[PDB]
């Protein structure tokens, strides 16, 4: 939690109406320091003290990461109104608008390496005992480079079943929400379950129904998806596995 004058920003485009309230673009130039570009994530305005304190533990969660493929926290801003929290920016905006915009448009060993990243982002979550529970596609983030970070910090449709039924949240159900993400990237965006309301998918997956292989997806990786929606939890592969059977597929691409 690093405190930000905010003389040393300046806040252009609007990107996004959030949660909490809006999201810009801006720039962060600090003394001495090359500027580099920034989201400044505000407050919806007339904000109570409480709603202050909740923002700001957000951003003190997000202060403990320092990976690549998760949501850098640049600081925030606290001695002057309205508070703020500054992140790294992200060009290429969410990962499922971004594939939706890109219909075809990137390599299946692109979009293994998008899967990848993430993979090593969910990895180091799990490995601090934090669970996201809201793993999907419209909550990573893509920078410049076509590197994606972990960010947002009930879905049903990407929710595991045990998530459904008695309220257990694992690793192992961010794993399952894991495999949704893969399909909604191997299939450049398409809704998981398309039109079936959330009682018909929860009534399907419980009679064995799993989403059926994207069109031109590899084999191996519609059997990684199928692994990451095992009935059982502790049968489903733990992101340590999903990170090195993605990179393992990376260096063997006839494994494709």
């Amino acid at each position: 939690a690093k405190e930000i004058d905010v003389s040393f920003v300046k806040i252009e485009e609007v990107i996004g109406a959030g949660e909490f309230g809006e999201v810009y673009k801006g720039r962060l130039k600090l003394p001495g320091k090359r500027e580099i570009y920034v989201a400044i994530k505000t407050l919806k305005a007339g904000y109570s003290e409480k709603q202050r304190r909740d923002f700001l533990s957000e951003a003190s969660i997000m202060g403990q990461f320092d990976h690549p493929n998760i949501i850098r926290l640049e600081g925030v801003v606290t001695k002057s109104r309205p508070v703020m929290i500054i992140t790294e920016f992200m060009e290429n905006g969410a990962l499922d608008s971004f594939l939706r915009q890109n219909d075809g448009q990137f390599t299946v060993i692109q979009l293994v390496g998008m899967l990848r990243g993430i993979a090593a982002g969910m990895k180091y979550l799990a490995e601090m005992n934090y669970v996201h529970r809201d793993l999907a596609a419209r909550n990573i983030l893509v920078n410049s480079n076509l590197v994606c970070k972990v960010s947002d910090f009930i879905p049903v449709r990407w929710t595991a079943p045990e998530a459904i039924a008695y309220r257990k949240f694992t690793s192992a159900s961010d794993v399952w929400s894991y495999g949704i993400v893969m399909w909604e990237v191997m299939s450049f965006g398409e809704r998981p379950y398309w039109d079936m309301s959330n009682q018909d998918v929860i009534n399907a997956i419980e009679q064995d129904y799993r989403l059926p292989p994207p069109m031109d997806c590899p084999a191996a990786l519609h059997q990684l998806m199928l692994d990451c929606w095992q009935k059982d939890r502790n049968s489903r592969p733990r992101f340590a596995e999903i990170v090195n059977t993605l990179d393992k597929m990376i260096r063997n691409p006839a494994s494709l």
